[PDB]
């Protein structure tokens, strides 16, 4: 557990205002974000997604679509994905973590990822 | 960035994995991250990411054993989507590679992107 650590908790995959981390950062500090775990956006079989966005569905390419996971600071939003390295960044606020999905379709989905925020020199 | 010291690819269906070439020594820490989609079998349901299998029909949505993982000294060590911070434990050349069964690579598809820093 490294002691730089500044954050360490859970996104709800059924949230639409997503994790408010309660951390509150200035514009220029550097952050790193790391995140794991399964989430749905559907009830269907193929409606899986990690960090890094949804699964190849029938017949698609084993390319990565739209991150799952996103920040959210100063009502703008910023890809996270599974690890957002030595982020500067870029606007004064509070962060929030949050599952990306339609406004009004999130109340089919399920699961959580894991994500930590650390603190960088 | 700056401190990048290597990126590349690990494909699914090398069971020797991908020699980074990274020279090593105990104590020092680097940071390996990873991303990408990759098949462990010919099957809708063989589709892997770094931190593990998908979860299948009725299963819970946990986490399962990391497809991404790294050898070093003679032992193998999960990666997953990320290992920050890793204080190497012993000396020697950083291998990372694709896990499957023994003689079952034949079947995979697709590739991790990992990139390694000093820290
Ligand atoms: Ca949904
Ligand atoms: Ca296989």
């Amino acid at each position: 557990a490294s002691e730089n650590l500044i954050w360490s908790g859970k996104v709800d995959a059924k949230n639409a205002e997503g994790t408010n981390t309660g951390v509150a950062l200035k514009a220029g500090e550097i952050i790193t974000i790391l995140a794991s775990g399964w989430a749905r956006n559907g009830s269907e079989n193929f409606a899986l997604t990690a960090p890094q966005g949804r699964i190849p569905r029938e017949g698609e390419t084993l390319t990565l679509r739209n991150p799952s996971l996103q920040a959210r600071l100063g009502n703008e939003n910023y890809p996270v994905g599974n690890h957002k390295y030595r982020w500067s960044v870029p606007a004064e606020g509070t962060l929030t973590l949050f599952f990306a999905d339609g406004k009004d379709q999130y109340k089919d989905n399920a699961g959580e990822f894991s994500v930590e925020v650390y603190r960088e020199a």
